[PDB]
């Protein structure tokens, strides 16, 4: 129901929506509570946004660690956008990575999880923004 | 007449100046055209800026970045931005790292350059938002 790049997600692993944004939660997140934070309109570089889109995106970013940092017990946060090909990006729609840092933690198998998995975190995460 | 952390930075390595926030050039840049965007108020963590000066924060570094990535010539852009101290943080004050990306480019000693070369780029920059 919602657009990343050329595929669906499933509103089951969203867990916030804004009138421009939206969050989900990763397949394979590099550290717990490794989420995702991009705007619903799907553009390729974060210069094609619109002044509009870019504070909504990362209002919503800001909303968003605060309550990973939360759940996941970090004690810091790491946000990062790979804005283009020679970035890293690997699906061509902006999106912010916020991932939930602690001390120690360094940074389909791996850290592979089912699609209930996704869809029991996402819901755990919804219930921070009632 | 800027304030970052608890240092001044000097209004000569300052390339812009929002109601809201200002951009500057760093000393040892990890790559070329490394810059930082930062809100004027020296707050700590991402989630003591209001809204208010999220989107100012995030719409400056999106004019920022179009810049860098125009003038050192890069193909794409790497933002980051380290908060807290498990996420990196060396100073305490909230910024986004601004980094043009090229092709193979992989990512007081080393890429250190005087305060005069540093004025000189930051007056490159400013040519740019004229
Ligand atoms: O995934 C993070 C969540 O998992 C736990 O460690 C197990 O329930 C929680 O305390 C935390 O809220
Ligand atoms: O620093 C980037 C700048 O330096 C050059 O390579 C040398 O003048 C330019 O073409 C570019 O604008």
């Amino acid at each position: 129901s919602f657009r990343f790049g050329q595929h669906l997600i499933k509103p089951s692993v969203v867990f916030l929506k804004t009138e421009l944004s939206f969050a989900l939660v990763n397949r394979k997140p590099v550290v717990p509570g490794h989420v995702l934070v991009c705007p619903l309109r799907p553009v390729e570089r974060f210069h094609d946004l619109r002044p509009d889109e870019v504070a909504d995106l990362f209002q919503t970013t800001q909303r968003v660690g605060t309550v990973v940092e939360k759940h996941f017990h970090g004690t810091s946060l790491t946000f990062s956008m790979q804005d283009g090909p020679e970035a890293g990006q690997t699906v061509k729609h902006v999106h912010v990575h916020v991932l939930p840092r602690k001390a120690g933690d360094f940074h389909f198998p791996a850290s592979w999880r089912s699609e209930e998995e996704m869809a029991a975190e996402a819901a755990a995460l919804r219930v921070y923004f009632q």
